[PDB]
């Protein structure tokens, strides 16, 4: 396997864990959302009010 490079799961699961990250922060853009008129959770709710 000149893919494998000894493992090629090792980096399917690193994936698998990246889309774990990116899964939860869509979540979490929709619990924040009604949270940014209350505070700057995070820059990604910020920029909504940042109106540039």
């Amino acid at each position: 396997g000149s893919v494998e490079k000894l493992t090629a799961d090792a980096e399917l699961q690193r994936l698998k864990n990246e889309r774990h990250e990116e899964a939860e922060l869509e979540r979490l853009k929709s619990e924040r959302h009604d949270h940014d008129k209350k505070e700057a959770e995070r820059k990604a709710l910020e920029d909504k009010l940042a109106d540039y």
